[PDB]
Formats: structure tokens, sequence, C-alpha cells
């Protein structure tokens, strides 16, 4: 009998978990591995170093029938142990569940592995305040019970259906908040549900790994040691979060780096609505699609550092190099940020938000409030920051 690990999602979070997970296992070089992590592409120069090891592609948040040509070099007996998203756990163990339903009597599952994508978990779970949790829940775990047969998906209730995966196999929940769940009242009934079976995602397993293996994750997830070192200074921190584009009345986008830069100044310069304090070392985390408006901001931007865009937020928790202070234009990495390092959170305007009234009701700026992670003055509406000069370099 064998084991296989397959490492699935399409987004960041699950997979910076799962790069860890092969991380602290990587003394092991042959154990069978399959990688359908869309966002990361492992470098050939890692690859080479390990047998075994296998790669496919997500469509649709599933893994391609790609997947079922790598389980047929292994034709005995195999147990999977599998790693998942959770948001998109029911589509991305489809073909795994076909799989194993055509071959039942050699392929089996060992335990399940899921990890929050972030806010989204948690924004879903709100839609379903005023439901009867506990009808949702037996009624998913009686629709995954046919599911678990044939490999066929009918929920009808796809949020709550991502946790009752406990009724079908060894599983375990790795929770951006637990104190969401403990907290919320109307989520009793599911917390009640599922026991022991979830923990705080673990931000410190870094901090375990020996010097080799902490250079190899940091391979993995893009982040060079020059940009480590900068991120060691022993001084003050505050790291600016950039964006995109904005409902700014213009598509010039020279317009929004500059702009971007008017509402750096306000944390940077002593004239600013939200001045940081003179002894901060400045940091720019550059939005991964910002392109040549990072270029822009970077360029005219004074005595500040640059935190390559390509690297996820995320990648600063879990390699316990987040900064004092974390500020800027708003997006959904804040959920995952320890109340005393938020500064300030700047919306722009979109068809949801024109006001700072509008931002407050964000819905993951919602949660954030009720458990008491941001304070309404920390939520700041764009357009409310007046002209203001930056520093000298
Ligand atoms: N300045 C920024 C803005 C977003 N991001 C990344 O992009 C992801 C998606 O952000 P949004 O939900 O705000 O679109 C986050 O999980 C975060 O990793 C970043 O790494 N730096």
């Amino acid at each position: 009998m064998k084991t296989i690990t397959l490492y699935l999602d399409p987004a960041s979070l699950p997979a910076l978990n799962q790069l860890m997970d092969f991380t602290q296992n990587n003394e092991d070089k042959t154990h069978p591995r399959i990688f359908g992590l869309s966002r990361f592409k492992i470098p050939d120069n890692i690859i080479t170093q390990y047998q075994n090891i296998h790669f496919v592609e997500l469509k649709d948040n599933r893994p391609t029938e790609a997947l079922f040509t790598i389980l047929d070099q292994y034709p005995g007996n195999i147990e999977l142990n599998i790693h998942l998203n959770i948001a998109h756990s029911v589509q991305l163990i489809r073909p795994i569940l076909a799989y194993r339903f055509k071959h039942l009597d050699r392929v089996s599952i060992q335990q399940l592995n899921l990890y929050d994508n972030g806010s989204m978990e948690y924004v879903d779970l709100e839609k379903e305040e005023n439901k009867d949790i506990s009808a949702e829940i037996k009624q998913a775990e009686k629709q995954l019970s046919h599911y678990l047969l044939t490999g066929k998906i009918k929920f009808d209730n796809p949020t709550i259906a991502r946790y009752v995966w406990q009724s079908a196999f060894p599983v375990k929940y790795h929770f951006l908040s637990t104190d969401y769940f403990e907290k919320a009242e109307f989520l009793q009934p599911l917390k009640e549900y599922l026991a022991e079976n979830y923990q705080k995602m673990d931000w410190t397993a870094y901090q375990q790994l020996t010097p080799e293996q902490q250079a190899f994750y940091l391979t993995l997830v893009g982040f060079n040691d020059e940009v480590k070192q900068s991120l060691e200074v022993q001084q003050a921190k505050f790291i600016f979060t950039g964006t995109t584009t904005w409902e700014g009345n213009t598509d010039v986008r020279e317009y929004y780096a500059q702009q971007q830069l008017n509402l750096l100044n306000h944390f940077t310069q002593a004239e600013g609505d939200l001045f940081i304090g003179d002894h901060y070392k400045i940091y720019f985390k550059g939005h991964p699609r910002g392109g040549e408006i990072n270029d822009y901001i970077l360029n005219n931007a004074k005595n500040i550092t640059n935190i390559p865009a390509n690297i996820s937020f995320e990648v600063l928790m879990m390699t316990g190099l987040l900064p004092d202070k974390v500020g800027g234009v708003a997006s959904s990495l804040y959920f995952s940020l320890p109340k005393e390092k938020i500064s300030h959170i700047i919306f722009t305007s979109n068809k949801q938000v024109k006001s700072k009234e509008d931002a407050l009701n964000n819905p993951y700026v919602k949660v954030m409030r009720r458990l008491g992670i941001i304070d309404e003055s920390q939520v700041i509406f764009w357009d409310s920051l007046k002209q203001l000069g930056g520093g000298l370099e």
C-alpha cells in the first residue's frame, strides 16, 4: 500500500500552507506528490531534486482529467492524502471521487486538510444568517453521502457543504479566524458540530523549519534574500498596500498612480491625516496586477523600500515577517491581520462603495468591526484626503 499526497488550490492562502507542508516533508525525496497549485510555479531546480513529483492544471476549480493519467501510474493499493481550499473543496475533490469510485477496490482516502481561501469563506457564511444551521448541516451530510459514491455534485447549501467533510473522512480544517466561529451566535450549531476538527491557521511553522528549509520555502513563494533582509531591519516598519485603478472618472492610469502616491503621503508625512510617525521604515507592497502603475508609484515615492508585487501579502504572515503597521488601499488581505498591526484602511470608488458609510458596509469590514479588529475611525474613503506633497531623499 502506498500514500500519494495531492496539493490542490486555485488561489493563494491554501497554496502557501500546502507549500509549507511540502517543505516540512522535503527530506523525503520520493513520496508521490501531485501539485495543482494554479498560482505557483515550482522552480525546475527544486523539481529535479524529487522523484514521483507530478503536476496537474485546474480548470474551473477542478483538476483536469490529466489527474487520471498520473494516478494510473500507481496500479496497486493507494491512499490519498488530500489538501484543499475550503471554499472550492467540492469542485476540487470531484475528479478524485470519480477515480476512487472506479477503483474502490484499491483507491482510498486517507485524510483531508482544508485551508481558508481567505475572507471569502467568512463573507459567504454571513449570508447564511437566519437559516436553520442544524438543518442545513444534516442535509449537506446527506447530499455529501451521494456525492461520495459517484462523484456527482448536488448541494442545496453549497456554503454549508464546505464544512461537512468529517461525515466521510478524517479531516482537519485550518481557519484564519477561530474567533469568528466561536463568537458568531448564529453559527453555534456549526461550531459545535465541527468539534475538534478545526484549528486556527498556524503562522509559526516556518520558525520550526531548518534554515535550509526556510530558504527552500522562500524560493517556493518567490521571496528572495534581498527582500527578506529588508524586512529584517531592526526598526519600526510600515507597509503601504497599493491597488490597481478605481472609479476616478478617467481611464488615465497615471492618475491612479498619482492618487496612490497622495494616499501614501498621508501616512509618511507629518502633515498627513494618517501620519504613522517619523521613526517608521516605509515599504511599498504593490498590487500583483498593478503592472506599470507600480513602477510609477515606486519611482515617485521617496525614502521607500519595494516588496515585489508578485509575492502574496500572506507570505509575510507565513514567514513571521509582518511589519509593525500595515495601511493603504483596502484589500481582503486586511482580514487576516492581527488588530494591533492595522493602521488605516483606505477605500476607493466602485459600484458598491461611494462613501465612508458604504465602506463600513463592505462584507469583510462588517465582520472585522463586529470582531473588534477595526474601529470605524480606521475606515477612510479615498477622496476625503487633501492633496499633500512628499518628503526629501
Ligand atoms: N497590495 C496588495 C494587494 C493585494 N494583494 C494580494 O492579492 C490578493 C487578493 O486581494 P483582493 O481580495 O483585495 O483582490 C490577496 O490575497 C493579497 O495576497 C497583495 O499581495 N498586495
